[PDB]
């Protein structure tokens, strides 16, 4: 069957954590599950040397496509093939917020980038673990971000379910679960 | 306003050759000159990322557009707005050409990148050096390359200037020289 999820949000907001904790919910129920991350899960050393450099965000964005699109093939496509539930900690919606929202690249050309980077895929769901960057390139840059992962929500509200990041982790968790169980 | 110019083809064609010695010819007549390459002029890094063992025809384009993407911005525009003549060994018609014909991406797509990633710089003269595909990852992926290079000057021919790169270099440098002419008086 396959199934694939995603995790978004400020760096700071529990994304790893309720990661984890939405695989084990799911290795509790006997469902087989891969956990994954970008950036690194297609090109590690993407990871490595946007952590080191500052590029204009075009190649910035180009190289996050790059990982993206060996991170697709590679990974997440031949898990969703055996029938496992892939939860991908960030995935396009993180370039779309930072490099699009935050840094000002044009939306309609980073999808346009995206479409045979991605080969079309989607997540069915997409868990927004909202909060002000105070609560996790200066304050007005993450500012940006946020709001822009708030209007991509605004715009997909089918596909996104937007939380509560300074919550519990354990009640976060739980209507991770609660949002997820119909899609069982 | 400035001069962009580069060299196209296979390797093993003569192009750094050819690109070196192009450079020295407008040095000579007091023409300041920017030499420059792909991959590596925007971000030297992209080279290693680059022979990823298996990599996608996908991400091989977008790793060799990141690079020319930072290329065009941070040191292409930056010597045409100082009047220098830059040469670029190697631009976006060697992914057309590699990505595109060699490993079947479709061409729109690798334009639509393109156009935002060069923000639409286009060389003013592109010099191919058209090389048989047997003296350049098997002989019927440069056969595509090779005839690809070739379609995309049969589109542009009024850019491109073919030349046959088994000729003796300095005849190539000559024919190279006499296009350049009326562009520089
Ligand atoms: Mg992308
Ligand atoms: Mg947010
Ligand atoms: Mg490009
Ligand atoms: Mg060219």
């Amino acid at each position: 069957p396959g199934l694939f999820l995603t995790l978004e949000g400020l760096d700071g907001s529990g994304k790893t954590t309720q990661a984890r904790r939405l695989a084990a919910f799911l290795e509790a129920q006997g469902r087989p599950v891969l956990l994954t991350r970008e950036p690194g899960g297609g090109l590690p050393e993407v990871r490595s040397l946007l952590l080191t450099q500052e590029l204009s965000p075009e190649a910035e964005y180009l190289l996050f496509s790059a990982d993206r699109a060996e991170h697709v093939r590679k990974v997440i496509l031949p898990g969703l093939a055996a029938g496992k539930v892939v939860i991908s900690l960030r995935y396009l919606d993180s370039s779309l917020a930072y490099q699009g929202y935050g840094r000002g690249l044009p939306l309609p050309w980073l999808r346009e980038v995206a479409r045979e980077a991605t080969r079309g895929l989607k997540p069915r769901l997409t868990f927004l673990l909202d909060l002000p960057p105070e609560a996790a390139l200066g304050l007005e840059f993450f500012r940006r971000v946020r709001e822009g992962y708030l209007a991509l929500a605004r715009a997909e509200p089918g596909r996104f379910v937007v939380l509560d990041a300074t919550l519990p982790e354990e009640e976060i968790a739980r209507a991770i679960q609660a949002h997820l169980r119909p899609l069982l």
